[PDB]
């Protein structure tokens, strides 16, 4: 579609429709794109004496990009509530992406006055890779996503990537990608950009919590037919001789009953308390953290495998890194106090998954004999064993929607750690750039490259439409469920609403597990 | 037609902005607080030669004192489908009144 | 109604209108904050209502 200068290239669509099998969410925002790096690529690398773990080598590019990968882009807090309360599962099906009403502005800064004028003949160039030939940045939980609240205007983030490094020095295998080298549609004012995308078949996300736990999956009324060792020694009344005896497990001792399944795997965490008095006084943020080790550099495992955050009535404590932590509106980047952050809580997974701060179990250390006593050891890390079941981490409201499974010889249970849908072919990246306009070349010829350009930026609207598939809840539970409810009491401000200054805010993380299924 | 104004010193120049848009929607499903009929100002002038300013839109909800109540609703008008009009576009709709008794 | 006129269960719908925001000169470095700067502008035109 190519219109004139005065025709509008596309309408505003921000909507949600519910067909009861499907929900189709649409959102439209206004974006503003500057020129990054003065129209030129650069390499960037870890600064000077940065620690061995912090070294990196990569390139920054003039290009920007769009990321809708956060849920709250697509769902309003009320739309999120219909889904969360009424449904067992959901997955995306197909999406559509449309850019329109582009306009490019040249700015002239003279003295203190800056005049911003339309540049009608300038262009903006956009491409979507869709063959996945670029480093895929999305899914790293970077900022720059479409704003939660539709009236916001957002700046388009700059695109950059990292490659192999030794220290800050590059390695011969490190790749350099020139984004100018791909076919891209060039858009002048009165052109629009579109593409549609179809998600590959993916398991539903589970929005339900279990009403039973692995430990307690059996009829309390009836005894098992399987014996266990109830006791190992019998008294002679002067001394206790060694005689081993057996019992059928039943309501009296539940812990001894033969069970047919095992909890999910654990990689242990350190426990810290929200009350500042209970925590130790030392710097253990790093030396005490749980880490993994590649190529001689440690990396904190922030998300971790999916685990319950705390046991019964422990709500005070939370794992050191083991949870997602969101900031409240207007929170600074660094060294911000506990009251500012919003800490998510996974306790709905207690049933099938171990508590992140405690060990999987205990294991016999040695072979007993008449002269030596039996001994056991604690298993702080457990890989997958046959017959283990587990729940995936919850997606919440502002968490990421998807991630790209790396392309590798093998991978186990592709579901991402931060939550969301593992996608082998995720939604492609959309990269956008202001085409350079030179400024007043010299009359004599010079073979050097231009250092002078017209200063300009562009703006327009972006529209994303995703189609979601729903899994309805059919259950015979007699008594009421738990629902997500906005509190009835009065308040100065309404939750999920602008304040007197016009600042939209999200009071708490909303995770998707309320409705209950039996295990 | 959309006009950008630049205020520098005391002089203010008003210039056409050709690429700017105006966005308009009619709800027609009655999903917003309905302000009309409260006898507010801002209606079309009586005399056709007058030019009038378009009034701002605002609404009220439940309150206790000046504090809000949990049932009070917040409506984001950016959240509805709306036609975006650049210079050279027009907007139309027609409406049919439901059957109503004559005024006497 | 009390003020006079016709009670309408489905009255004529509301027509809402807005100037689309145009940002002004974003910074060259990226910032995740919302824009506080816009081009100052207004719009004008004609409106026509026909009742039978």
């Amino acid at each position: 579609g190519a219109d004139g200068v005065g025709n509008s290239s596309g309408n505003w669509h921000c909507d949600s429709t519910w067909m009861g099998d499907r929900v189709i969410t649409t959102s439209t925002r206004t974006w503003a794109l500057p020129t990054y790096n003065n129209h030129l690529y650069k390499q960037i690398s870890s600064q000077s004496g940065a620690s061995n773990d912090n070294h990196y080598f990569g390139y920054s590019t003039p290009w920007g990009y769009f990321d809708f990968n956060r849920f709250h882009c697509h769902f309003s807090p009320r739309d999120w509530q219909r889904l969360i309360n009424n449904n067992w599962g959901f997955r995306p099906k197909r999406l559509n992406f449309k850019l329109f009403n582009i306009q490019v502005k040249e700015v002239t800064q003279n003295d203190g006055t800056t005049t911003i004028a339309n540049n009608l003949t300038s262009t903006v160039q956009v491409f979507t890779d869709s063959e996945y030939q670029l480093p895929y940045v999305l899914g790293s939980a970077h900022q720059g996503c479409l704003p939660p609240f539709p009236a916001d205007v957002f700046m388009v983030p700059q695109y950059g990537y990292l490659t192999l490094n030794n220290g800050s020095q590059a390695v011969g295998r490190s790749s350099f990608y020139c984004l100018e080298y791909f076919p891209s549609q060039m858009l002048r004012t009165g052109n629009n950009f579109t593409f549609s995308y179809t998600f590959e078949d993916v398991p539903f996300h589970s929005s339900y919590a279990h009403s039973q736990s692995l430990d307690r999956l059996m009829n309390p009324l009836i005894d098992q037919y399987l014996y266990y060792l109830s006791r190992t020694n019998t008294p002679s009344g002067t001394t206790t001789q060694s005689r081993l005896q057996f019992s059928q497990a039943g309501a009296s001792d539940i812990r001894d009953q033969s069970r047919n399944w095992l909890p999910g795997p654990c990689y242990r965490q350190q426990r810290v308390s929200k009350t500042s008095a209970d925590n130790n006084n030392s710097e253990y943020s790093w030396t005490g953290a749980t880490k993994y080790h590649l190529n001689g550099r440690d990396s904190l495992v922030n998300p971790g495998p999916a685990m319950a955050s705390h046991k019964d009535d422990e709500e005070k404590f939370f794992p050191q890194s083991g949870v997602l932590i969101f900031g409240k509106q207007g929170s600074e980047k660094t060294n911000v106090d506990i009251e500012k952050v919003m800490i998510t809580d996974e306790e709905e997974i207690r049933t099938t998954n171990p508590v992140a701060t405690e060990q999987y179990g205990s294991v016999s250390t040695n072979l007993q004999r008449g002269n030596r006593q039996a001994a056991t050891a604690d298993v702080n890390t457990q890989g997958v064993l046959p017959g283990m079941v587990w729940q995936d981490r919850d997606v919440y409201l502002q968490g990421p929607i998807w991630a790209k499974i790396p392309h590798t010889d093998g991978h186990f249970h592709p579901s991402p750690l931060m939550g969301g849908f593992g996608l082998k072919h995720p939604p492609p990246q959309i990269l956008i750039k202001n085409t350079p306009v030179p400024a007043n070349p010299s009359t004599t010829f010079s073979a050097a490259k231009f250092a002078s350009f017209i200063t300009q930026y562009s703006t327009g609207q972006v529209s994303v439409e995703i189609e979601w598939e729903l899994q309805k809840e059919n259950s015979k539970r007699w008594n009421p469920e738990i629902q997500y409810t906005s509190n009835y009491n009065k308040s100065v401000n309404v939750d999920f609403t602008v304040d007197t200054n016009g600042v939209y805010s999200e009071p708490r993380p909303i995770g998707t597990r309320y409705l209950t299924r039996n295990l």
